[PDB]
């Protein structure tokens, strides 16, 4: 069977992991700090907790925007790549695999800090190949470097090409009426990406590389996404994020979910979640393709019944991934609040809880690692808790 193949394993292996989110990849006017949106910066300690608590994984995405030098070098400042290749090292060192990315380079929303500094520009590639061109040098130059300074350093560090890549309209815009141009220009984007991975030497030769589609949507994923063409085999991994339902998981403005909720996003539940993983387990799973979960969760709530049924989605959710052989890391940005953006569960300077995050790092590690095979969807389903309203 293709999905009992040596990378589908692979992608297994990352199990449930955690985001240093809100860190590397945080930034304003156009300059990447790790301590720019608030959090400490990480420490040893940080990734031990991590390994303590039973994550498998670490995705450390990372901001460059600020620190590259001008063309056509477009020269990586190396204090800042020392940071990053310290924070692997640590991860390493704890036992984590290990992804890092180019992150919010490519953020492509009107709402950012750094307004006019995104490089990684795709309206403007689609409506300039010379743009494109431009763009292209630009991430093959940043991932040689990126490459070259871990070519020693094996195949428990995973590059993931992209981030979210987007015209700002999440996916809902001119992507789905432009004739699949914004689509194209991606798909060339992550040939690129690969191409120069590969030329970086060393064990970048069989490195698996995380690919994402439009968005990191699933299914403009599974839709329009084309594996790059690769010079070996069996080492791409298809990288997905999932918040849905976004006005439970993200924006909050329903507080339960799930068969047994009253106060739910309408007719979008178990089913649905499910629908979205079995399309990938389709698409790529079973034909031996791995696939991850670069970002996935769900706000923290106020009230005690309104958190049990946060616990219950990630239980839930987490068992369907597990039993399609799909790994998810958690999105942690440290905030410990209550509501829209917050997804804080581990200090990410001293890898403490943050709160009650224990309980939620529990339910999602726990349910996806269980080997039990009478623990099931099912049963998960049939011990949903009760609303509060």
């Amino acid at each position: 069977r293709p999905m009992d193949n040596e990378a589908v394993q692979f992608g297994m292996s990352m199990g449930i992991g955690w985001n240093l989110g809100n860190q590397m990849d945080a930034h304003y006017d156009g300059c990447s700090y790790e301590t720019g949106w608030g959090n400490k910066a990480a420490t040893q300690q940080t990734f031990n907790g991590l390994a303590k608590a039973g994550f498998r994984s670490v995705r450390i995405p990372v901001t460059w925007m600020g620190h590259i030098g001008n063309a056509p070098t477009y020269a990586i400042e190396r204090g800042w790549l020392d940071r990053v290749d310290e924070l692997v090292h640590m991860a390493h060192k704890a036992g984590l695999i290990v992804i890092i990315n180019i992150h919010h380079d490519g953020f492509g929303a009107a709402d950012t800090p750094s307004k006019g500094s995104h490089w990684l520009d795709l309206p403007a590639a689609v409506a300039s190949e010379e743009r494109n061109q431009l763009i292209k040098q630009e991430l093959t130059m940043i991932w040689l470097q990126i490459g070259k300074r871990f070519a020693n350093d094996g195949e428990w560090l995973v590059f993931e090409t992209l981030n979210e890549i987007q015209d700002g309209d999440w996916g809902n815009g001119n992507n789905r009426r432009d004739g699949g141009a914004q689509y194209r220009v991606l798909n060339e984007w992550n040939q690129v990406c690969v191409d120069a991975i590969r030329a970086a030497g060393g064990k970048n030769e069989t490195r698996y590389i995380g690919v994402p589609g439009y968005v990191c949507n699933p299914d403009l994923t599974v839709e329009n996404l084309v594996l790059p063409e690769d010079v070996v085999p069996n080492r791409l991994m298809v990288a997905v994020h999932s918040y849905d339902p976004w006005d439970y998981a993200g924006s909050a403005k329903y507080n339960e979910w799930g068969h047994t909720g009253k106060d739910v996003v309408p007719g979008v539940g178990e089913e649905a979640y499910v629908g979205m993983l079995n399309r990938l387990f389709n698409m790529y799973i079973r034909r031996g393709v791995p696939v991850y979960f670069g970002e996935f969760g769900a706000v923290r709530r106020a009230s005690k019944a309104d958190e049990e049924f946060r616990l219950y989605y990630f239980r839930y959710i987490c068992k369907a991934m597990r039993d399609r052989r799909i790994s998810a890391l958690y999105w942690d940005n440290g905030n410990s609040k209550a509501g829209n953006d917050g997804f804080g569960v581990i200090d990410h300077a001293t890898g403490r809880f943050i709160g009650n995050g224990e309980q939620a790092v529990r339910a999602m590690i726990d349910s996806w690692e269980n080997n039990d095979p009478n623990y099931t969807l099912q049963s998960i389903y049939d011990s949903a808790p009760e609303s509060s309203r």
